[PDB]
């Protein structure tokens, strides 16, 4: 560094978009070598993502085929007074859908004069995505026709719901009115697939398997997530989880003239919340969960009391790490991100609901059901139309709570403003939280998926106090792994992980705004959306690499709802159940044959 | 149709990977042309990208300079009495963060026997990113030097920090304690830049400006900001913010035993919190925040509470219109799953902590100067190593803590585990943090950013219950727009959202495991990995395309942490201060014009 | 095939231009490998022929 030398250095602004293809940095890899190499990458998940071909999302046939589009979602439109709609009126809000422009669909009428409720976002489901599956390129199945005896069997599982909201679970196998509830639904010959749960003997068990799904671990122990019960830490505030909940007794929508002025986009009746909060013990606390909640707070809540509890502290490569821990990559920091990102912001199931589906809602259903019994000429099923059982008890509901009107046979439903003013199928938080389980069950694992929810509790009748769950003969809790790798008796993560998207997705039920189906698929397109993430990621990540050593490359082995044994590996391979499979994961009935 | 016709048609499975070129879906595009589109924007956002070229990610020196690596990070390694590193485990350390290899790491020595402290994450910074700014290519500058006037600036705002966590915000106004350190700060010429607040005069004022940022509203009104003052509402739960923070005149690491414990990666003393709960109110409360939170925790309660407030509805496009609402659009979905995605899962501090900088930590720092008043020789300024004033304090707090050991003069910890095992530069609390407040001020805009924040608090001192604030002479709080589109004195929307990044950020200075320097650098890091998020994504949304008709296209008008407005507009144009640029967002110093 | 399965299981039209990347033909190519030959083929003889 002679005389001269330091005499004649010279320096310039370090500024942010300086560019230096020579730096000191302590990384195997160059400047120049890192940005190619993520380049590259980058090229190969497009022209990957591309290869996948186009979705067949297709239409049932029921708005073709349906007299004046009463399969078709048109809430906040014109009506007449049957609820029938301003065929004009449905005509604008398909162009509207069409052009994904938001100035068109601002011409499409309101069924108010001023003040009337707006449509959720019809161009949501047009956007070019960035990464993961494109908005138009996650596959769902087409929901039941109008008229299928399916469909009649659903509604009736809703009416159903309806009819026991305030009735807490501890009391489903000894109350008489699920019991009766019970036998009225297997009477449906059409009430099988959708994740329905039913016993060894194939019948519906009250306590276990009514108003729940199939997935692993949904139909033992309790209904309600040990996730939506437990304390959780946040900014080291302790909260227990008691919401002001919806009042019990109180239904809406119960009478032609409030349903009425709801379909068309009016102000709606009052929703009403308890004073003092409780825990979350009945059909309602589901309702209210789905209908208070915000995008990723439940899975928030949940990912909170998994690092408490410190079990993904011992997942991933870093669970055999005696020297590291992972944050950015396989720990913490990846973990909360990723399950936040997993639900692609619910754009599949906004492409769905309005470019593919456009269904109605079960209020929309219950409102023909309502003017064949008494109107119009719907041919729906025996099944429902001739249900005295069911019609009976919904009538005398709606009597109570109409202010007396006999013969009324619409859905009770749980808020004022019944459903959110976009379609029904499916339903958009079936598809996030359907996304941001799968994600935390992803880097959880199926091994860790077994170990024990530590000291499990359940509400009381009241919901003011929480009482320790103990398993008994009827409760199908199976074995699980302690802290010790110790085998008890008791409810697993991953089966507690499942019941924390049956739960949203089923309350959405309870509330009155969709079927099964709409939950059941519905999170199985969530399912796709965060698996096709997890993909496109994986290979990026430094654990990815096969190294020499003790620890192995990363993978993501773990298990769908559905319950197909899935197995993520960098390079796009994929296990999926016995079967080897390359590319991207489309869902658990599909797969290009690996080689 | 025919009876033939009918009778020939034939079906097929149905499956998630059937692949249908021509289907009735509702959608000017047709399957293949929406694939393409989507297929042509990844391609010119990959290449956008590589464009930008690598970032001048440039060490500091010290590495090369100081000797026995004494600026470098390596707590958990082994050490001597002093707390020199074993320059031999520090050799394998960097060939772990070299060769980006899990297995190699698993062998950087441990400096005890058994059950030490784990590294965090060596390898976090090198994975390759499927969208946004790759893993090496932010910005963040230059951390401040071992020997710099400035860095031992810092490390004096760091003790004064320790020394003033019990004191009440409200009381800083009068307290002689705080003005002590405001004079003791004020003396140092080097202490400028780093968003340091100062009043209409080059003065730093006790109550609004000490342990605070320059940022727009940042030092207006009360330090704490509003939105971790107010109750928040998740899933029906209606959350009181008390919690169960650190317990008063406690501190750790005040001996050199257990400070070096800690530096060889041993049992930390055990740290207490509050039986019962309270709200923030001084500066151990903002270090507790810091050391409880986690990544977007909260981000989450400021947006919930935005949401309750209804701000965000009228924002965007939908703010404009009366028919409809957004959604996973420019509304509720977008707006939370953005911000959450924006810090890039904090990769970018990751490679700049590990593969650039590997700067130590103030802990690591205030062993040096101890054992420099005391056994070393490490030429640091006279401006801290003379500063008697700040120096009897600390061996008072410290003799106060330690069994009444003097002269000791290492920095007083806030938890008995120190700092976590990660390099000091920049920090991860703060790229998050920055980056989802950036996506917050994006979407409210800077029109609604100028909105009075409704009916504002403060903790009374006790942390028991709150107060309402009322602005007063001296306050600096500024005119804001009401409900009713009047102007107000009050505290606005974007001041309360920087505050939010400040308060977390400068926590992390409160706890002792952070200079001014890796927060307020972080957190311009972070705002840039938001924005390149955003630019990325603007071009594709619906709302993002140009119409006929009122509602204009989407775009994101908002004010940077340093002042100067940001237009990001679909084109990947954007306008800077009073330039038009093209291109990718790299820093406020940056444009290349349009 | 469980009986949720099979309730499950759904049918669309087949025309003659569906696509299918994978089906049961007793062919060593798959599909699309089959398709990819044939077009780099092609390619070759343009160029061979300019
Ligand atoms: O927001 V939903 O699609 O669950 O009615
Ligand atoms: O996790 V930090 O870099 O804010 O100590």
């Amino acid at each position: 560094q002679t005389v001269n030398e330091l005499a004649d250095m010279q320096t310039r602004p370090l500024l942010s978009g300086s560019v230096c293809r020579v730096r000191d940095t302590v990384d195997f890899l160059s400047p120049t070598k890192r940005a190619k190499i993520t380049f590259k990458r980058r090229i190969g998940i497009a022209v990957g993502e591309l290869a996948v071909g186009p979705t067949c999302h297709l239409n049932n046939g029921d708005e073709a085929n349906i007299p004046l589009f009463d399969g078709q979602f048109h809430k906040s439109l014109p009506h007449d007074d049957m609820g029938r709609v301003n065929p004009e009126a449905y005509q604008l809000l398909l162009d509207c859908i069409e052009s994904n422009d938001i100035n068109v669909c601002d011409q499409v009428p309101s069924g108010v004069e001023s003040d009337g409720r707006k449509l959720v976002n019809p161009l949501g489901g047009g956007g070019h995505q960035v990464d993961g599956a494109d908005s138009d390129n996650i596959f769902i199945k087409q929901p039941d026709n109008l008229l299928s005896e399916r469909l009649a069997a659903q509604q009736a599982e809703v009416y159903w719901m309806a009819l026991l909201r305030d009735i807490p679970f501890s009391q489903f196998g000894t109350n008489n009115t699920v019991q009766m509830a019970v036998v009225n639904l297997q009477g449906f010959d059409a009430f099988n697939g959708l994740s329905i749960s039913r016993d060894a003997d194939g019948n519906i068990d009250p306590m276990q398997d009514l108003f729940r799904t199939d997935w692993p671990g949904v139909s033992s122990g309790p209904m309600v997530s040990q996730f939506m019960l437990a304390n959780f830490d946040i900014d080291g505030i302790v909260v227990e989880p008691k919401a002001k909940t919806l009042v019990p007794e109180m239904e809406y929508m119960t009478g032609v003239d409030t349903w009425l002025n709801i379909q068309n986009g009016g102000p709606p009746e009052d929703t009403l919340f308890v004073d003092e909060p409780l825990f979350i013990r009945n059909g309602r606390d589901l309702a209210a969960l789905s209908f208070n909640d915000v995008l990723y707070t439940e899975a928030f809540r949940t990912i909170l009391i998994m690092f408490n509890e410190s079990i993904l502290a011992e997942a991933g490569p870093y669970g055999s790490s005696t020297r590291q821990e992972g944050f950015t990559t396989l720990g913490t920091s990846h973990y909360i991100h990723a399950m936040a990102a997993g639900s692609s912001s619910t754009r599949h199931a906004w492409y769905a609901k309005w470019q593919v589906h456009r269904v109605l809602r079960p209020e929309a259903y219950g409102g023909l059901l309502h003017f064949v019994i008494n109107i119009d000429d719907v041919p729906l099923p025996a099944s429902i139309v001739s249900n005295t059982e069911l019609l009976n008890a919904v009538e005398s509901l709606n009597q109570a709570q109409n202010g007396g009107t006999n013969q009324v046979f619409l859905l009770p439903m749980a808020v004022g403003e019944g459903s959110p003013v976009h379609p029904a199928y499916p339903s958009g938080h079936a598809i996030n939280l359907g996304a941001y389980l799968t994600v935390l069950k992803a880097f959880l694992g199926f091994e860790l998926g077994q170990r024990c929810f530590p000291s499990p509790m359940i509400s009381n009748d009241a919901g003011t106090d929480r009482i320790p769950f103990v398993p008994s003969d009827g409760d199908r809790v199976g074995t699980c792994i302690n802290e010790d790798g110790e085998e008890e008796v008791g409810l697993t993560y991953e089966g507690e992980l499942n019941k924390v998207t049956s739960n949203v997705a089923i309350g959405r039920s309870h509330l009155g705004v969709h079927w099964r189906m709409d939950g059941v698929f519905g999170a199985e397109m969530g399912e796709a959306g965060a698996i096709r993430r997890l993909q496109q990621e994986l290979g990026g990540l430094p654990e990815a690499r096969d190294t020499e050593g003790p620890i192995p490359p990363a993978s993501y082995k773990f298990r769908l709802y559905s319950g197909t044994m899935i197995e993520l590996f960098p390079d796009n391979r994929y296990m999926l159940g016995d079967q080897m499979c390359k590319g991207f994961f489309t869902g658990d009935d599909f797969c290009v044959p690996a080689d």
